[PDB]
């Protein structure tokens, strides 16, 4: 009548989401859920938290194999939405027992705002905490990029993990069928463009993502001296482009995969690579006609289209599932995709971590071979590497200069991994194409010369600043007045990764680096960080940055450097301010805002 436990008993409902929208999204999503909840062995019902009570929830255990979804979406200040307001108060002013109750949540937010996701996150920890099942992880959704995707992501793996747990089945299910063909002219087939059909034979401005241009190496040589390691230094060449650049922008490379990484996959799968086929959607209502480019080879398709290098999420390998002749490999594949326990350990311990790809799986897992199509579908899209420039639009012009270091690790996998851009663009000679474009970003320069200019940037991340210390190198030769430029570098050891060492000292001798403060790590007995130098110039610094009015510019992994610089100005506008750390953060929070502390991070 009212518990809308039992409003699911009468109807032979097992499970409910909780639409917690206040624009549509959230329901939209909510439904979309449950009316999925009959492909696998269930049924449910998209309900509304204002009605019926949620106090109710202690009735779930009723059910059997019961389960409940929340879809809440947040607004303002962690603001639970207006329908949700009541289902909140009571998460907090309440103590009641919702032992055995299963669930997952699926929050909607925006990273822009500052409470990202506080209801989504709250109704997830706060059930645990009241004695609840977590079934699947919180799902983090953030319109700011993509919100159907983050979603789609989620459900992708939601349901493969509520059967591995309840008991479920599934069914298989594709979503292209295939269309070989007997004929088809060489010309109106794909083999490696990314739009226009032949942009890469006949290329055609303008140029950008959608059809990139083919720049040529005109040099590639070995920046390191040491040889543990293997930091390059890449010259592309953009002229009949009209691509113009900036310091401080990045270069996207469309790779190619691996040669004998993909033709070494067909083997084992015992396929024809080379048959012009084309992958169409079962729902000729939509725009996604096919999952790349068609009609084309699969050889094609595992080349320039498909990611056969970073490890497959769960509900791939649970696709790929029955293709395994053996009760025991597929009993495993079907785990993975577990929410919880040592079918997840596994996971991150044999795949994640171990970083198995998907031919290291077909050769580990023998009694796996599925249909070469179908895993041409099942299989992500081969994405676009960006890299920052260490060129300057104001000296060579036609030549995006790119600094990165060569990926090729032993693996725990017992092979040795190799960078899909980065091997590939190792073997480039100096007519040798780099598939490119440029994007354009908000990492610049002062506009007055006069502006001092503060560089942090170790290892490969000096890139950028190249770019930097060779247009205020510039300004200077050409009349113009230089306020200071001071850079602070670092590496292990100078006889081995002292990048770009004779074209910096270079510039600190004629006047572009006013100093050229480096840190290395390994010299000596203990270790040496670039936010060391700084703690010690803290003195020069602040007045830089205060009286001066300088830019600051940091650059490099995102993980602990980009972390621990920042952590060392704060530590300086507070000690020279003076004010508590809070004061010290919103001083460079402002200083964001402004463009005279600028991020240029990756991990
Ligand atoms: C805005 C932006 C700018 C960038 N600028 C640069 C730049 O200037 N220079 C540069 O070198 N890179 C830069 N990168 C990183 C670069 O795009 C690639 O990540 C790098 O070239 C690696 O090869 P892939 O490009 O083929 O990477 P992949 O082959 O796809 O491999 C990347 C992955 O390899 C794995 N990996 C790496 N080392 C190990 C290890 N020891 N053990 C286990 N796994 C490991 C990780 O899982 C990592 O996610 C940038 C990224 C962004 C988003
Ligand atoms: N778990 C690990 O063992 C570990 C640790 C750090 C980075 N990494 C990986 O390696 C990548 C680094 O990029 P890269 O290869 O281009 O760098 P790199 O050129 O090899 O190194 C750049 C410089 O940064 C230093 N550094 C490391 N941790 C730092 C910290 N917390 N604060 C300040 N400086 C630090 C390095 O010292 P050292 O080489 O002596 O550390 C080195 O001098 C990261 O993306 C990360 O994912 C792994
Ligand atoms: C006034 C307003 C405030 C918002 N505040 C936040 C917020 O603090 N945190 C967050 O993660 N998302 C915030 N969002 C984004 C929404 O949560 C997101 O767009 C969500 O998809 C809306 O879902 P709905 O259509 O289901 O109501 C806000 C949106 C508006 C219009």
């Amino acid at each position: 009548e009212s518990s809308f436990v039992e409003k699911m008993k009468k109807t032979g409902r097992n499970i409910i989401v909780f639409y917690g929208s206040q624009t549509g999204t959230a329901e939209e999503f909510a439904n979309r859920l449950s009316k999925d909840a009959h492909r696998y062995g269930m049924r449910g019902m998209s309900a509304d938290p204002e009605e019926y009570d949620l106090a109710d929830l202690s009735s779930l255990p009723e059910i059997d194999k019961s389960l409940v979804v929340f879809c809440m979406a947040t607004y303002g200040e962690g603001d639970p939405t207006d329908n949700a307001q009541d289902f909140y108060d009571w998460l907090q002013e309440t103590d009641v027992d919702l032992t055995g109750v299963k669930f997952a949540v699926f929050g909607l937010g925006n990273k822009t705002y500052e409470h990202f996701n506080a209801m989504g996150k709250y109704v997830d920890q706060r059930l645990e905490q009241l004695g609840a099942q977590r079934i699947f992880e919180l799902g983090l959704g953030d319109d700011d990029g993509n919100l159907e995707e983050d979603f789609i992501t989620w459900r992708e793996q939601f349901w493969p993990a509520v059967c591995e747990f309840f008991g479920v089945e599934a069914s298989s299910i594709r979503q292209y069928e295939l269309v070989v063909h007997e004929d088809m002219d060489v010309a109106k087939v794909y083999t490696g463009e990314m739009g226009r059909l032949k942009s890469y034979e006949n290329q055609k401005p303008p140029f950008d993502a959608k059809n990139p241009f083919l720049a040529a190496v005109t040099a590639n040589r070995k920046l390191n001296q040491g040889t543990e390691r293997h930091l390059m230094h890449l010259e592309l060449d953009i002229s009949d482009s009209k691509i113009r650049y900036e310091s401080g922008d990045h270069v996207a490379v469309y790779p190619a995969n691996d040669s004998a990484l993909v033709n070494q996959i067909g083997e084992i799968l015992g396929a024809d690579l080379d048959v012009i086929m084309s992958l169409n959607n079962l729902d000729e209502e939509s725009n996604k006609k096919h999952p790349f480019p068609c009609p084309t080879t699969y050889r094609t398709a595992l080349t320039y289209y498909l990611d056969i290098t970073n490890p497959p999420r769960t509900n791939v390998l649970y696709e790929l599932a029955q293709y395994a002749s053996e009760p025991s490999e597929q009993e495993h594949l079907h785990k993975m995709a577990s929410s919880s326990g040592e079918g997840k350990e596994l996971y991150l311990s044999w795949v994640v971590e171990a970083r198995r790809h998907i031919l290291a799986i077909l050769q580990d897992y023998p009694s796996l071979r599925p249909p070469i199509d179908h895993l041409c579908e099942l299989l992500p899209r081969l994405q676009a590497r960006y890299y920052s420039i260490a060129s300057s639009s104001k000296v060579h012009p036609n030549s995006v200069h790119i600094c990165a270091v060569a990926v090729e690790y032993e693996a725990k996998s017992g092979r040795v991994n190799k960078g899909v851009a980065t091997s590939w663009l190792r073997a480039k000679e100096p007519r040798a194409l780099v598939p490119m474009f440029v994007r354009k970003s908000q990492f610049r320069l002062p506009f007055k010369s006069t502006t001092p200019v503060i560089m942090v940037g170790p290892g490969t991340g000096i890139a950028p600043f190249m770019g930097f210390i060779q247009e205020r190198a510039w300004l200077r030769e050409q009349g113009k007045e230089v306020g200071e430029t001071l850079l602070y570098y670092g590496c292990r050891r100078s006889d081995e990764d002292y990048l770009y060492r004779e074209e910096l000292a270079r510039f600190h001798k004629d006047g572009a680096l006013t100093q050229l403060n480096v840190a290395f790590s390994r010299e000596q007995a203990h270790k040496v960080y670039v936010q060391h130098l700084l703690k010690r110039d803290r003195e020069h610094l602040w007045k830089l940055i205060h009286e001066g009015g300088a830019h600051i510019y940091v650059c490099g992994d995102a993980r602990n450097m980009a972390k621990d610089v920042q952590n060392t100005f704060y530590d300086i506008v507070a000690e020279f301010g003076p004010m508590e750390h809070t004061q010290a953060v919103d001083y460079v929070k402002k200083l964001m805002t402004k463009g005279r502390y600028s991020l240029d991070v990756w991990s």
